[PDB]
């Protein structure tokens, strides 16, 4: 279950944002901590392409090699907040599970500025959906999260020390793959 109407980004800006760039994730919290492992591997992609808002998203599992792409089209809601329908596809961008109804993630900026991001999502597939997950985000896969961003997850009512770090996971991504994904 979902819990959070998360609130976006003040002066959220969406062009800086959708920039056509990878952003790495690299701490997360999730409000139903067994949704998902307590390792793991994920970065996307977020442009506009074509005059369409996009996601590509890459999954990895670390220690069960599971892996999956995704490709969106974001809807708007308002400033910061949108709605998106997912079809898995392989890094190519060929579909594997088309968009359908029912499979969608909700995605609100709460905080962003050029290397750093906060993030809510939720995710439904059909009837189910994957709890409340916070993501901290940064243009550097390595980058230990700073004080701007760390502020932001207080802001939230939420704390950095809870937030599991993929860090430690030796988690290598295929860029040039999420970047080409925004445009299928
Ligand atoms: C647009 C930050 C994230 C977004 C937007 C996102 C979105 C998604 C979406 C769309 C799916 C379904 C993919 C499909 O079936 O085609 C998915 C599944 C999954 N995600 Fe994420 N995810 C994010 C981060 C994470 C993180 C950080 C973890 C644990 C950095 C995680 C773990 C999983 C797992 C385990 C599944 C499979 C769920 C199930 O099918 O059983 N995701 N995610």
């Amino acid at each position: 279950a979902c819990t959070k109407n998360a609130i976006a980004q003040t002066g959220f800006n969406k062009d800086k944002y959708f920039n056509g760039d990878v952003w790495y994730v690299t701490d997360y919290l999730d409000l139903e901590p067994d949704d998902v492992p307590k390792r793991y591997c994920a970065a996307l992609a977020a442009g506009t392409a074509s005059g369409k808002l996009k996601e590509a998203l890459y999954h990895y599992d670390p220690k069960t090699q599971d892996t999956f792409y995704d490709v969106s089209e974001l809807q708007v809601e308002s400033l910061g907040k949108y709605t998106a329908n997912f079809k898995k596809v392989d890094k190519n961008g060929n579909v594997k599970v088309a968009v359908t109804a029912g499979n969608y993630y909700t995605f609100t900026v709460m905080y962003a500025d050029d290397s750093s991001a906060l993030i809510h999502t939720c995710l439904h597939k059909g009837n189910k959906d994957l709890g409340d997950l916070y993501a901290v985000l940064n243009r550097n896969k390595d980058a230990a999260a700073g004080d701007k961003v760390k502020s932001a997850v207080s802001a939230a009512t939420l704390e950095f020390s809870k937030f599991i770090s993929t860090k430690e996971n030796n988690c290598a991504y295929d860029n040039d793959s999420l970047k080409s994904l925004l445009t299928k």
